[PDB]
């Protein structure tokens, strides 16, 4: 079956591991523990297609971004995670982008904007303003809450769907 490389990357204390572990065990995780790089694989149907995810977590910040480049080289596809209540995080973006663009060689990989915690309510960076971003990039824009689950599955789904127009 089709197997997608999915990696998510993104600032320290965003929500890449609450994301990704919603997704693949339906529950929020509360606490902060950070990540190293950790991986994930769940055979689910996405449009009709049974196909396998292989989701690579990565560590947050500039200080790993040596680590983050051998493992984050065979992604296929990424979801680049700021979150909606910390400006720095979405200022950020744009090195993590550079990374991506280092790291696959290209300037054309399939890739979704994500602003998590759209849960709380002390938000500094609006919706526009990251779909400005987003569309500069040429991706799609998605807010989501882990602690919910509201937009988690359309999220990563979404990722799945740009791989395919590639
Ligand atoms: N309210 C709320 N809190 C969230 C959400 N996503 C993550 N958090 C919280 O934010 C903290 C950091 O989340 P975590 O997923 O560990 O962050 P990370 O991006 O993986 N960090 P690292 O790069 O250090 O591994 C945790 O306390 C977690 O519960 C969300 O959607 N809403
Ligand atoms: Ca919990
Ligand atoms: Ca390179
Ligand atoms: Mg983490
Ligand atoms: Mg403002
Ligand atoms: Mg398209």
């Amino acid at each position: 079956m089709t197997e997608y490389k999915l990696v998510v990357v993104g600032a320290g204390g965003v929500g890449k591991s609450a994301l990704t572990i919603q997704l693949i065990q339906n529950h929020f995780v509360d606490e902060y523990d950070p990540t190293i790089e950790d991986s994930y694989r769940k055979q689910v149907v996405i449009d009709g297609e049974t196909c396998l995810l292989d989701i690579l977590d990565t560590a947050g910040g500039e200080e790993y971004s040596a680590m983050r480049d051998q493992y984050m080289r065979t992604g296929e596809g990424f979801l680049c995670v700021f979150a909606i209540n910390n400006t720095k995080s979405f200022e950020d973006i744009h090195q993590y982008r550079e990374q991506i663009k280092r790291v696959k060689d290209s300037d054309d990989v399939p890739m979704v904007l994500v602003g998590n915690k759209c849960d709380l309510a002390a938000r500094t960076v609006e919706s526009r303003q990251a779909q400005d971003l987003a569309r500069s990039y040429g991706i799609p824009y998605i807010e989501t809450s882990a602690k919910t689950r509201q937009g988690v599955e359309d999220a990563f789904y979404t990722l799945v769907r740009e791989i395919r127009q590639h």
